[PDB]
C-alpha cells in the first residue's frame, strides 16, 4: 504494497509496453508486483534457463552479458539500473532465456509472473 502502491505504479507507467494499459490494469499489476532482492554477483537470469517472469529495477544494477554458445564465456552487453527492465518477453510465453542478468551490487527487483500478467490483460478485449 500500500505505501509503496504508487511508487509501483511509476514503475510500471514508465515501461513502453504498459504504459497505454488501462489505470485499473496498471493498479491491479502493482498489487500483484512482488519485490526481491539479489546480492552482487547473483544472477538474476541465467541465460539457458526456462522463465516466466519479468523484472523492473528498483535499486541497484545489473550486468547484462551472454554466451554464443554454451562452451563459450559470455561476454558483456550492457548495463541496466533503476527504472529499467528485463525479461518482459517472458509474459508472453517467450520462456528461453536469451542472456544472463548478473547483479552487479545489491539489487532490488520488482517481479511479476506470466501467469498474473496474463491474467490481468487477457480479458481487455473483451471489454
Ligand atoms: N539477448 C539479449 N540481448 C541484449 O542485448 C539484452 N539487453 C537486455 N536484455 C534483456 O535480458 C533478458 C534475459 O532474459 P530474456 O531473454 S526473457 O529477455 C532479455 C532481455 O529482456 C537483453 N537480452
Ligand atoms: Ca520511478
Amino acid at each position: 504494497g500500500l505505501i509503496k502502491h504508487t511508487e509501483y505504479m511509476e514503475f510500471l507507467k514508465s515501461v513502453p509496453t504498459f504504459q497505454s494499459l488501462p489505470e485499473e490494469i496498471l493498479s491491479k499489476l502493482a498489487d500483484v508486483l512482488e519485490e526481491t532482492h539479489y546480492e552482487n554477483g547473483e544472477y538474476i537470469i541465467r541465460q539457458g534457463a526456462r522463465g516466466d517472469t519479468f523484472f523492473i529495477i528498483s535499486k541497484g544494477t545489473v550486468n547484462v552479458t551472454r554466451e554464443d554458445s554454451p562452451s563459450e564465456d559470455p561476454v558483456f552487453l550492457r548495463t541496466l539500473g533503476k527504472g529499467d527492465w528485463f525479461g518482459e518477453k517472458a509474459l508472453q510465453g517467450e520462456d528461453v532465456r536469451t542472456a544472463n542478468v548478473i547483479a552487479a551490487e545489491a539489487v532490488t527487483c520488482l517481479v511479476i509472473d506470466r501467469d498474473s500478467f496474463k491474467h490481468l490483460i487477457g480479458g481487455l478485449d473483451d471489454v
